[PDB]
Parts: structure tokens; C-alpha cells; sequence
């Protein structure tokens, strides 16, 4: 593995068609039947996880033992063919043989697995990039088809990238990606996050904004992988049919804190499920409250509960009631425990970059503009502020980047560190009482100013108030709204055109306040609503009873103000008033309403087609180097190649862990090259609209 | 086959042959194909309807009962929004009907308490049940088949 | 139909026309 | 499927087909990593023979 | 129709540059090619 290593360090940065890649090819032709054994060694004691892995040679034990005899395991591997006679001949005699000719196939298979597992990922990263680097070479051709199984069983662990940093030239960079990165990877709860971070980054549009969210996105997702890695391991019939239809078209001393951890982790798991049974409680308990009937006494108004089989249902609301609010409860505990670690991370990072680079403090002036700003004040002076970020010297870094220009005393007080007398210990080298208070307020606040937690504590409030009244349950309704995705882009279509909306409105009321002043100065006549001639009620006298029937009848009815108005036949006014009649329905019936009706629904359609433009721009263009699928199309099943390869989205976070995670001085060149290019917070080493067919198509053939 | 063997049984059965007209021609299938082809947001979107009627419903129940007689003989004084049951029908019935909101069904307010809060709630049921959802089901319909 | 709901109302939407 | 492993085992499977010698190209092509017994007992071949 | 012509305004307005014509299409290539090109480049009030 050392060996591969220096030869593959060797031949880094070498061009399409360099002296260095020929002499690599020549050299690996000089000794073509040593790389030729090692390859064949390699290919048998590989195949031989998939020979016994397979039912076929299963079938051949007979033992209860579970040994199996040196003639069965020839015939085994002969009624495969896989491996030749004299490959047989020669495992035979690498079988631990216990000496009854009976040898363990899971022994042998195990034994020689783990040690050569990284010198064939380097062996099959050294011929994946010379057959990349020279496609033009018959000698190599041979050496790739003998390095057939080899290169299958490790392609998933390998990943190709092609970042661009040195000298204006594109490069290529492989790595090894871990099952257990690949397999966290694959978890839905970081694919829902995906889909948001992928729709939320094509919406902003923002050039540099792509590269910056994609990297915070990054940086979030590998957060919430450690997070997850730590937490795991009659009409009454017709009503209860659509209730039933509903649901399913909807649906389809220590001890104790061994018993918290316990409890947080089973919670944290289950959060989702628990929203899930949440919100059928909340059905149930709404349909249960379907059946109540007011009387004129009880069994002095009575909210009295009746139907059939009593016991069935009025203890059952009882019980649910409690029911609903303990899961709530336990929704708000699990909800604390998963999600506001990721939220608290998001605003301590870009609350560190903006002291970095933009300085907040350091300049000291975050002019009160946005609350936000303003309560970032209280959590600096706390020692614990950087605990939460993987980062914690930010602090110290700004210091000794800006205290020689703003005074290393002035920020000392300011950035929460005791004094200069802490970083020379530094240097030097109850649990109560470890609570910093400070910390906990800023916390809390900002816990405090989230939307979500706002909207699970109002539905804690709601559903603690339900049992003042079991009517306050239908507030847990919204849910649904707040639910599906199509009612949550249903009710964000009204506050999408919110601002044209309230004026159009307000134009309505103007325009009916003016209808009215008129009608008053006018027609005060006409309005006469009363039936009996007795006691007159003249709807309009008053500006307010006026102004209220019409904001009441005339918008409501759609016929106009004249159904209420009595006839005007054969009497002064007539024309006056059938003019302002036709101009009241075509100036508040037929367009300011149908305005509003227009801009509601023609909102819903733009988010709708919004929607479907961002899955159409997802495959229309690549967002990683801004390349469309037309030099793509040239060469069938194209684009497939540049997404599984070229530009692969996925194989982008597990190259920064893979970075992460190994030291700095085993690094090579690119990847050190790449640490400081992150490390300075400065984004080029992407493609940047230059992929590699892009820069060596005369010679990619 | 089986609706023409009912129809034996009894003619008024054939009636259910004249759907053929539908499959028969291009643009009647795609007008029936328009329906279950985004069925999926018009579900959803029917129970948001459902829901909001519901909210409304106990709103009613809990503070407008005395203003919902529907019987114009005073000696026997039909309550229709006496049970949770009754009075959900009957606005799922009426109010989304009408077309012009339950103002048509309720008795007109005559000044009375909770007048104010009467006309605030009459308006935005008539606001948020006609100007928005039904707009919607048929933006969404008519939208489909273009 | 008072005077505090309709005070409320107009400066409602005088706040919001306002901008 | 699960409804369409019932037509395995039957003689005259490729009814329609224009190609009658499906089994064949399939025993050629899998039986020595799934075993010649286990195509033929699940193909409905008599045997390879 | 109305609000497509004042959408559409701003839309060409930022995909294009007045005072040359073609932009962000060329200088995308380019990092910050556009907004480049508009501050120091071809800007419409530097010509005044
Ligand atoms: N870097 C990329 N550039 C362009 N397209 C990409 C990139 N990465 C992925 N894709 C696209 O992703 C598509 C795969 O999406 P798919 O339908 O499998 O589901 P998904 O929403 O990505 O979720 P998941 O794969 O996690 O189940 C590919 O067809 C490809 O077009
Ligand atoms: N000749 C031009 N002059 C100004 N802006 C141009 C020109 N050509 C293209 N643009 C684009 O228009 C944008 C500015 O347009 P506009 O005047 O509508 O914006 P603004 O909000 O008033 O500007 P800013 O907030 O940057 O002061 C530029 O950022 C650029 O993308
Ligand atoms: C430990 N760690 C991280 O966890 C990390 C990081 N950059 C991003 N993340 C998430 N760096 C540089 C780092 O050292
Ligand atoms: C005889 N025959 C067919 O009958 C046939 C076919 N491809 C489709 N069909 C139906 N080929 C290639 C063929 O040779
Ligand atoms: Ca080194
Ligand atoms: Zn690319």
C-alpha cells in the first residue's frame, strides 16, 4: 500500500499525454506477469467472497459442523468454473486444513479480507486513472480487463472528483468513501434535507449563494449525521365512511439518568411518528366531538354528550384528551432534543463568520437595525459561546488576526476570554456550577424566535386550554394545512401575494365606501329593508349602518346593492340610480372580486409552476460547475456519466469528511491544496464552468 | 356486458350505457381524464374545504345558535344548528351552495349582540369558502385539462 | 359597528397602505 | 411479479413470443452460478438431458 | 399582462446589460462576470 501510494503520489499532476503516465503504462508492461499474478491473486481471493456467499455452494454442506470436505469444496468451485484447475489446486493447499480434510469456508474467506482491502482500493484507484489519463493504450486494455472484479467490488467505495486549482489546469482526485458514510447517507432523514437544501439553493439563485449554502449544507449535514449517529441505538354511519375515506386518502442514583438518556433517545427516533399519531388523536378526538347536541336543560345551557353505546365514546374522549396532551408534550421534549442543536449551529457559525470577516464587534457597531443582531450581544461574553460549532479558537483567531489594529485589550473584554493571561495558559499547558447563565438566556431566545418551536408551543397551548373547552381541539385541525405538502403550498399561495392582496382590498372598501357616500347623499330613499309600515328600519341614515350593510350585502350577494333596494319603477331617480346599480355590479361584482379570485389562484399556479421548475432546472443544467447537458447529449447516456462521476453531487460531502476525518500530513498535494483553499474561505478550486472533457476533449477519445 | 344483462332486469339500467360517448371520442376522454389526473391536490383539497367548514361549524355551534332558525312557523321553532351533526350538514349543505355565503340561510342580524362579530364572521366564511376554495377547484380543473 | 372597531379597521389598513 | 412466477413452470410459455427458445438461452446464460437442478426444476424443463 | 411586462423588465434588466446589449452570458463564464461588467465595465450612470 506504501508502494502504490508513492506511485500513485508520483504520477499526481501529470497531463492527458505525459512522459510520466507513458513510462507508468511501460513500466507496468515490463513486469506484466507480476502485476498479472498480483491482479489474479487479488480477483480469486475476491470472488471467493461471492463463490461462498452463494446458495449454490451452500447447498453443497453437508455437515453439521458446517466444514466442508476438500472434494465438495473442488466440486463446488468446479460446478462454478469460475476459478481454473490448477486456482483450485492452489487454494486448496492456502485451506486451513484441521487436518480431517475438512476446511471452514467463512475462515478462509474472513482472514485474507480486511488487510487487502486498501492496497486493492489504491491498486484499482492507480489503473482506474491511468486508463483515464491515456484512453489510448492497447498495452493497459489488457491489464483493465484482467482488473474486472477487483474494480466492480470497489467502485462503490471509490468517488471521483474534478476540482481545479492549480495553474488554470482541471485535474482529477480520487478517495475512498466508507460503508458507514455511504450508509448514513442513504438514511431519509438526510434526504428530506437534501430535497429542501436542493429546492431552497435553486430558488435563491445567488451565484456566489450557490457554493456558500452548498458548503453550509454540507457542514449542517455533517452535524446531523454525528447527531444521528450519537441518538441511535343513519347519518352517523355516513360521517364515520368519510371519516374513514379522509384517513386514508390523507395517510397514503445514576439509574435516573440512564433513564433520561433512555427517554431522550427513544423520543428523538420516533419524533415523526409521534406528529403522525398526534395528529390522528387530534382526528379522533375532533369526530368524537362530532356528536354533541345543546338542550334547554340538563339531562342554564347544557353541553351534554348522546348517542349509541355511551361508554364506548364519552370515557374515550376523557382518556384521548390526556392522550394528546402527553404525546404533544413528549413532541415538544423530542423536537428540543433533535432539531435545535441544528438551528443553535446555524446561527453560531454565521454568527463567527460575520465576526470574522464582517466584524460585528470588532467594529462594535450592529446599529439596533434587526432584533437578531441585537440579541447576538449577550452570548459573546459567554466563555461556552463556540462549544456547539466543531470550531472553537474562533475566537482567538480574530483576536490575533484584528488586535493589532483595534487594541488587543479593547476585544479582550469584549470576546468573553478572561484575559491575555488565558491564552498564555493555553499556550503553556458540580456540574451545576459548569451552567453558564448568559448562555441559557441567548439559548432560550433564540429557541424562542424559530417558527417551529413558536408553532409547537402554540399547539402545547391549545392543547392544555382543550380541556377548559373540548371545542379548543379543532384548533389541532390546521395540522393537516400545516401538514402535506399541497395544503402548505395552498395556504403560502395567500401570503404570497400578500401586499397586493390588502390593496386590492382596500381599493374594494374604497370603492364601496364611495358607492356609499353617494347612495347616502342620494338614495337614502330607497333603502328601506323593513317589512311592516309600522316601524320603518332605514338601513341608511348613519354613515356606519350604511357603510356596514354594503361591505355586507352588496360585495356578498353578487347581484349587486339593487336586490336589496326596493324597485325603482315610476318614480324621480330612476336613471340615476339604475346607472349607479350597473355600475356597482360591474365595478364590485364582475372585476374587483374576480381580481382578487385571478390573483389568488394565479399565485397558487406560479408556486405550483415554481415547484416543477426547480425538478425541471435539477436536470436541465449541473448547479456544481453550471453545465448543461448539451456536450452530453452528444455521446449517449451522457449526462448519467458527468451526475454518477464527473460532478457527483453526493461524492462532494463525503470527500470534505473523508478530509475531516484523516490527518493533515498524510495529505497529498491536491488535498492539501483544497484544506487551505477551504481553510482561507475562498471557493475557486471548484470547476467553475470547466469540466475536463470541457478542457481535453482533443485527446479524451 | 353486466350493466346491458341489468338492464334486462330493468330497462332503467341502460342509462349507465351512455357514458360510452365519453371513450368514444378524444376530447371527452381527456375531459374525464382531466378529473382523476390530478385527483391527488383536489383530495387534499376537498378535505381542506371539510376542515374549514368543520371550524367554522363549531364557531357556530359554540356562539350562533340562536340565529339559526330555519323554520318559519314560530310553534315549531326548527333549530338546525342544534347538534354538531345537524348543524355541519346543513352548512356543507347550504353555504357552500348558495354561492353568496350563509347570510342567504342565517336570519339577517338586526342590530342584536355579537353583530359586529356576526358580520366578521359572515364575511369570511363568504371570503375564504367562495372566493378562494371553490376558485381554486375549478383553477385547478380547468387548469388540468389545459 | 362602534367607533373602536372601526378606528381599528382604519388604521389597519391606513398602516398598511401607508408603505 | 408474484402473478407472472405462475407461467414459469408451464410448458408452451412463450405462446406468443416469436422466440420458443427463451429456456435455453436463459440455462446457458445463468445455470452455472444458480445451478443446472435449481433452472430446471424452476423453468419447468424436464432436465438438461 | 400588465404584471408580466413589469416582472419581465426586471428580469431582462438583471439577465442583460443595457448600456451593451449582451451580458450575463459571456461574462458568466467569468466569476461575477456580470456584476462586474455592470459596476466597472458598462454601467449606465458612469456614462453620465
Ligand atoms: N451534481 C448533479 N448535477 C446534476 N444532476 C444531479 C447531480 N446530482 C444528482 N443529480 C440528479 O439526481 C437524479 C437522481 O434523483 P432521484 O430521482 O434518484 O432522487 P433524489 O431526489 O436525488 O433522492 P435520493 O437519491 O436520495 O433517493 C439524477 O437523475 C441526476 O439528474
Ligand atoms: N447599465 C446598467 N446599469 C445598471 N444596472 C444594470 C445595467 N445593466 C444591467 N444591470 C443590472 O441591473 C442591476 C441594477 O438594476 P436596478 O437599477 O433595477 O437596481 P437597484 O436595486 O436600484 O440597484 P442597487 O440596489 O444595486 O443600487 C445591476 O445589479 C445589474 O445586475
Ligand atoms: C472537525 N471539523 C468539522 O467538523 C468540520 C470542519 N469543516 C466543516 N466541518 C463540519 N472542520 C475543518 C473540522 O475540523
Ligand atoms: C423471426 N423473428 C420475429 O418473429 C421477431 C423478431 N423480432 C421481433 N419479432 C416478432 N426477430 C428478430 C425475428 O427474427
Ligand atoms: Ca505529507
Ligand atoms: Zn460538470
Amino acid at each position: 500500500k506504501d508502494m502504490v501510494v508513492m506511485l500513485l503520489s508520483l504520477l499526481e499532476g501529470n497531463v492527458v499525454n505525459g512522459m510520466i503516465a507513458r513510462q507508468m503504462v511501460d513500466m507496468l508492461v515490463e513486469s506484466s506477469s507480476n502485476v498479472e499474478m498480483i491482479l489474479k491473486f487479488f480477483d480469486m481471493f475476491l470472488k471467493l467472497k461471492d463463490i461462498v456467499g452463494s446458495e449454490a455452494f451452500q447447498d453443497y454442506v453437508t455437515d453439521p459442523r458446517g466444514l466442508i470436505s476438500k472434494k465438495d469444496f473442488q466440486k463446488a468451485m468446479d460446478s462454478q468454473k469460475q476459478f481454473t484447475g490448477p486456482e483450485i489446486q492452489f487454494l486448496l493447499s492456502c485451506s486451513e486444513a484441521d487436518e480431517n480434510e475438512m476446511i471452514n469456508f467463512e475462515e478462509f474467506a474472513n482472514r485474507f479480507q480486511e488487510p487487502a482491502r486498501d492496497i486493492g482500493f489504491n491498486v484499482a484507484v492507480l489503473l482506474t486513472n491511468l486508463s483515464e489519463h491515456v484512453p489510448h493504450d492497447p498495452r493497459l486494455r489488457n491489464f483493465l480487463e484482467l482488473a474486472e472484479s477487483i474494480l466492480e467490488y470497489f467502485r462503490p467505495y471509490l468517488g471521483r472528483i474534478e476540482i481545479m486549482g492549480a495553474s488554470r489546469r482541471i485535474e482529477r482526485i480520487y478517495f475512498e468513501i466508507s460503508e458507514t458514510n455511504r450508509a448514513q447517507w442513504e438514511m431519509p432523514q438526510v434526504k428530506e434535507s437534501k430535497r429542501q437544501f436542493i429546492f431552497d439553493v435553486v430558488n435563491e439563485g445567488g451565484e456566489a449563494e450557490k457554493m456558500e449554502l452548498f458548503v453550509s449544507f454540507c457542514e449542517d449535514t455533517i452535524f446531523e449525521m454525528q447527531i444521528a449517529a450519537q441518538i441511535s441505538e343513519t347519518a352517523r354511519e355516513a360521517a364515520t365512511a368519510l371519516a374513514a375515506l379522509l384517513w386514508a386518502v390523507v395517510a397514503r442514583w445514576g439509574e435516573l439518568e440512564v433513564q433520561r438518556v433512555k427517554f431522550l433517545n427513544y423520543l428523538s427516533r420516533n419524533f415523526y411518528t409521534l406528529r403522525f399519531l398526534a395528529l390522528f388523536l387530534a382526528f379522533a378526538i375532533n369526530f368524537i366531538l362530532l356528536f354533541y347536541k345543546v338542550s334547554d336543560s340538563p339531562p342554564n345551557m347544557v353541553y351534554y354528550f348522546l348517542e349509541e353505546s355511551t361508554g364506548y365514546m364519552e370515557p374515550a374522549l376523557w382518556c384521548l384528551s390526556l392522550l394528546h396532551t402527553l404525546v404533544a408534550f413528549l413532541c415538544i421534549i423530542g423536537y428540543n432534543c433533535l432539531k435545535v442543536p441544528l438551528v443553535i449551529f446555524k446561527r453560531e457559525k454565521e454568527l463567527a463568520r460575520k465576526l470574522e470577516f464582517d466584524g460585528l464587534y470588532i467594529t462594535e457597531q450592529p446599529g439596533d437595525d434587526d432584533v437578531k443582531g441585537q440579541w447576538d450581544r449577550l452570548v459573546l461574553n459567554t466563555p461556552s459561546f463556540p462549544s456547539n460549532y466543531w470550531d472553537k479558537f474562533v475566537k482567538r483567531k480574530v483576536l490575533d488576526k484584528h488586535g493589532d489594529i483595534f487594541g488587543r485589550e479593547r476585544i479582550a473584554e469584549l470576546l468573553g476570554m478572561d484575559l491575555a493571561s488565558l491564552e498564555i495558559t493555553a499556550h503553556n499547558e458540580t456540574w451545576l456550577m459548569s451552567i453558564d447563565v448568559k448562555y441559557q438566556i441567548w439559548k432560550f431566545g433564540v429557541i424562542f424566535t424559530d417558527n417551529s418551536f413558536l408553532y409547537l408551543g402554540w399547539y402545547m397551548v391549545m392543547s392544555l386550554l382543550g380541556h377548559y373547552n373540548n371545542f379548543f381541539f379543532a384548533a389541532h385541525l390546521l395540522d393537516i394545512a400545516m401538514g402535506v405538502k399541497t395544503l402548505r403550498t395552498i395556504l403560502s399561495s395567500v401570503t404570497h401575494n400578500g401586499k397586493q392582496l390588502v390593496m386590492t382590498v382596500g381599493l374594494l372598501a374604497v370603492v364601496v365606501y364611495l358607492y356609499t357616500v353617494v347612495a347616502f347623499n342620494f338614495f337614502r330613499k330607497f333603502y328601506n329593508k323593513s317589512e311592516d309600515e309600522d316601524e320603518p328600519d332605514m338601513k341608511c341614515d348613519d354613515m356606519m349602518t350604511c357603510y356596514l350593510f354594503h361591505m355586507y350585502v352588496g360585495v356578498r350577494a353578487g347581484g349587486g346593492i339593487g336586490d336589496e333596494i326596493e324597485d325603482p319603477a315610476g318614480d324621480e331617480y330612476e336613471l340615476y340610480r339604475v346607472v349607479f346599480d350597473i355600475t356597482f355590479f360591474f365595478f364590485v361584482i364582475v372585476i374587483l372580486l374576480a381580481i382578487i379570485q385571478g390573483l389568488i389562484i394565479d399565485a397558487f399556479g406560479e408556486l405550483r409552476d415554481q415547484q416543477e421548475q426547480v425538478k425541471e432546472d435539477m436536470e436541465t443544467k449541473c448547479f456544481i460547475c453550471g453545465i448543461g447537458s448539451d456536450y452530453f447529449d452528444t455521446t449517449p447516456h451522457g449526462f448519467e456519466t458527468h451526475t454518477l462521476e464527473e460532478h457527483n453531487l453526493a461524492n462532494y460531502m463525503f470527500f470534505l469528511m473523508y478530509l475531516i476525518n484523516k490527518d493533515e500530513t498524510e495529505h497529498t498535494g491536491q488535498e492539501s491544496y483544497v484544506w487551505k483553499m477551504y481553510q482561507e474561505r475562498c471557493w475557486d478550486f471548484f470547476p467553475a464552468g470547466d469540466c475536463f472533457r470541457k478542457q481535453y476533449e482533443d485527446q479524451l477519445s
